[PDB]
């Protein structure tokens, strides 16, 4: 007598991409072109069963179908190394992925800006704020940021002649953090 | 062996191309080797191909900077075979810059124009809208002698991709 033993495959290597350049506030995207079950994520806070528990529901790191979504308020908006595990929900063979690097950018704070002492009607005044490295500088007229006026560290505008006040948006690396602000008086 | 026209400014079309005289031709991109993709053999799947070069125009889902890689696909025998990898860089437009002018300007005057410092940029202001004819190649260069009210267009061009021209107007009191 013999017995015989039917030994099934692993799913293939899945291919992950991700939406890797985020701002800190937006959604995280990680997706696999693969098609397979049972999809299991691994972050930042490991592989731990404290953590990759329910298979289904709302759990980020498991769901079914080979994508999921991390919202920017969950445990796991975690910027590092990620990688999918995919389940056959059928056979219980379960297979690796590429490591993918995910970014996630903070948004640098307000600024404080800075203006000249109050100004004679028609003169000119310098506007100023904080040097920040890998900045973009904007400063704005309008306080919805429609109506731009420069894009000079410290610029100065011209022709002062009411009480007006400027709005300033800092980008860094691609992320604006909320307009702060400056006020001319007028003597 | 595998090449490619890899400085790209987006927007462009991406050849990739063997010069191997095989069959059935496939294509590895930065989405992966996924089946959920990677399906019909032929038609207009740009990742599957008969004869040994695919265009991928810059509307596919395809048109991704990063690492590619070439399977060739023997058609009578099922035999198939790797090829190097190839490294894709589609550069980005830069956007329209802002562009600043001084207050107004009495006649026969002289105006300075200005916009942002762009890393890695080279710059061109240019007297007509179709941006036949140039001024200056300074970032902030000074324009002589205007005596009417005159418009300026500017260009920045950033690793060798230019953005549409953005645009100043100098006003004469």
């Amino acid at each position: 007598t013999s017995v015989q033993v039917t030994v099934n495959a692993n799913p293939p290597i899945a291919t992950i991409t991700s939406n890797s350049p985020i701002c800190f506030g937006d959604t995280l995207t990680l997706s696999s072109s693969t098609n397979c079950g049972q999809s299991q994520w691994i972050g930042p806070n490991g592989n731990s069963t404290g953590t990759l528990g329910t298979p289904g529901g709302n759990n980020v790191l498991w769901t079914i179908g080979s994508t999921t979504n991390i919202p920017s308020t969950d445990s796991n908006y975690l910027s590092g190394d990620w990688y999918m595990i995919c389940i056959d929900t059928i056979t219980g063979c379960r297979s690796e992925s590429n490591t993918i690097t995910i970014d996630i950018n903070p948004i640098p704070s307000t600024p404080a800006a800075f203006n000249n002492g109050p100004i004679c009607i028609g003169g000119t005044a310098q506007l100023s704020t904080t040097t920040v490295s890998g900045a973009t500088y904007a400063w704005y007229a309008d306080a919805t940021l429609t109506t731009l006026v420069a894009t000079n560290q410290n610029p100065t505008i011209s022709n002062i002649t009411t009480d007006s006040t400027f709005y300033i948006v800092v980008t860094v690396n691609g992320c604006s953090s909320l307009a702060g602000s400056t006020t001319v008086s007028t003597y």
